[PDB]
């Protein structure tokens, strides 16, 4: 078997170890929130909103888009482990706004020889409006309850900036 | 005071603004690696695992596992945004391990008022186990190739410490 990344990933952890020491935080996050954001390399979400650690479920995909998975984990974070606020935190350059359902489950046919052609991969075009959906999925599922706070926002993979829209 | 936390992280994020200036990465995660995780509060992936921006693609749900979603998140990682490693990292002291979809389901009436009796919460008991079970459910896909590399690993919330499941 040859090496990989996750090696590097198991060596590195040693140093995080000896800084982390032995220390307990609550199961239940600090600040009562969940984010929903991609799962794009470029953007770490501590530093970005300030967390430390215990601070906010992070919850990430492609895309950041609202699905069945997203709500599971949030019914979860909200009702078992106590959170009542979201952020949906979509991303410039993001990898959802470079294909098209189409164009991709063409894709797919060709190089894995499955046809995905009825499957939504969830791709958008405009991130504000990707944002405005994703807030509405959520308003809209009994699975959220009303008296959580919504609120919508994009970072700029190239600044570091997030910057609310809804 | 402000109306919800976002707004502290809108605050918090200025000084990120200022550390990171601006910088483009690629979309192309650096070390070609997509991490499955869990939501929880007190993993921050990047230190645990020595991360820099831009190296790895991050996925996280509650408990870490493997769903269609993943599967989506993971196709558009690999197919469209040149990742071909997996690693799937569970938590000690995990939600998933405190309860039974039966006790949510019967704490859902509670708490909301709504019968969730039919949908499946993905818990786990055991923690090597749970791992084992979401990469024999990549394995099993036909959206994840065979070439795909796929590792397993625990992170123990107490210490730091990431260790290899086999
Ligand atoms: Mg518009
Ligand atoms: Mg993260
Ligand atoms: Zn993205
Ligand atoms: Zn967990």
């Amino acid at each position: 078997m040859v090496m990989s990344y996750f090696d590097n990933f198991i060596k590195a952890n040693q140093a995080y170890v000896d800084l982390h020491g032995t220390a307990h935080l609550p199961l239940k996050p600090k600040t009562r929130v969940a984010i929903v954001t991609c799962m794009d390399s470029r953007l770490h979400v501590a530093p970005a909103l300030g967390l430390a650690l215990g601070d906010a479920h992070i919850l990430r995909n492609a895309g950041g888009r609202v699905t069945d998975d997203v709500i599971r984990s949030l019914v979860i974070s909200e009702q078992q482990l106590g959170t009542s606020e979201i952020v949906v935190l979509h991303h410039t350059d993001c990898g959802a706004q470079t294909f098209t359902n189409a164009e991709f489950t063409e894709q797919l046919k060709r190089d894995l020889a499955v046809d995905a052609g009825d499957q939504d991969f969830l791709p958008f075009t405009d991130i504000e409006e990707s944002v405005r959906e994703d807030i509405a999925l959520l308003k809209n599922s009994p699975l959220i309850p009303e008296d959580i706070i919504i609120s919508g926002a994009i970072y700029d993979v190239d600044t570091g900036r997030v910057r609310e829209v809804n």
